[PDB]
RNA sequence: AUGGUUGUCGUCAGCUCGUGUCGUGAGAUGUUGGGUUAAGUCCCGCAACGAGCGCAACCCUUGAUCUUAGUUGCCAGCAUU
């Protein structure tokens, strides 16, 4: 149930460069870009809350996948302020495609951590918690954020449709389900719930990851 | 026919793999791009993430001292040739 007056500051996004396949949810083009359908987006985010929600309870986490400058917020606060584990910074190659070796990446993750407190520093030299510290420095400001994903995700909210294509590639790569919100100069088919709209303005940002993370966060502790 | 052993290419810095992806395939990707180093050395981007031998360091010697300890070694500080 999207504010019809509220998605009125995140409508809008590239134009004079739209494929065919985003472009049949267009609503004309006036001077500047393509209007994007208001209705459409409206009846789109609908689809997303509801399947989002009750998909969402089964109990599967969801992948808040952002990639753009400025959308590391909606993602690392929508998501880590909603309840999934989601990873706004470059990307990792092959996130769920790999499964294992990142997996290895989160033993490096775990014995950094846990051997911050476990008396890592005050064994070896200055080199030691210097250059380790340096590791986890470098490690967890890179791939902290699937500690929320000791399973497999079971689905992706890709927040960028050009910038996380490899993303898509990797849930193409397994049957997930891969929602997202994808800009009008991208490919339509690829994604399973289209959020036809822009995502040129941070405060889209924080109504497309503030409907999405607010969608799984308010309808999964409905059990009580 | 060989085991064992040893030269050089050369202390030059390379040489590979597990997983993943691409490509019908052989293959590739990592290992390429940006700098920086003696170095695939280090860092940062990167469809890759990791590890192995290599590089380095660890070993010995070399110039600085401390402490232990003074005999055949050293002789300031005294007599002695």
């Amino acid at each position: 149930m999207k504010q019809l007056l509220e998605a009125g500051v995140h409508f809008g996004h590239q134009t004079r460069r739209w494929n065919p396949k985003m472009k049949r949810y267009i609503f004309t083009e006036r001077n500047g870009i393509y209007i994007i359908d208001l209705q459409k987006t409206v009846k789109k985010v609908e689809e997303a809350y509801n399947f989002t929600k009750n998909l969402a309870a089964e109990g599967g986490k969801i992948l808040f996948v952002g990639t753009k400058k400025q959308a590391q917020d909606s993602v690392k606060e929508e998501a880590q302020r909603s309840g999934m584990y989601y990873v706004n910074q470059r990307w990792l190659g092959g996130t769920l495609t790999n499964f294992e070796t990142i997996q290895k990446r989160i033993k490096r993750l775990k014995d950094i951590e846990k051997m911050q407190e476990n008396g890592t520093f005050d064994v070896l030299p200055k080199k030691e918690v210097v250059q380790l510290k340096k590791e986890l420095e470098r490690l967890e400001k890179f791939l902290g954020g699937i500690k929320d994903m000791k399973d497999l995700p079971d689905a992706l909210f890709i927040i960028d449709p050009r910038k996380e294509r490899i993303a898509v590639a990797e849930a193409r790569k397994l049957n997930i389900p891969i929602i997202g919100i994808v800009d009008t100069n991208c490919d339509p088919d690829e994604i399973d719930v289209v959020i036809p709209a822009n995502d040129d303005a941070i405060r889209a940002v924080k109504l497309l990851t503030s409907k999405m993370a607010d969608a799984i966060l308010e309808a999964k502790q409905g059990e009580e």
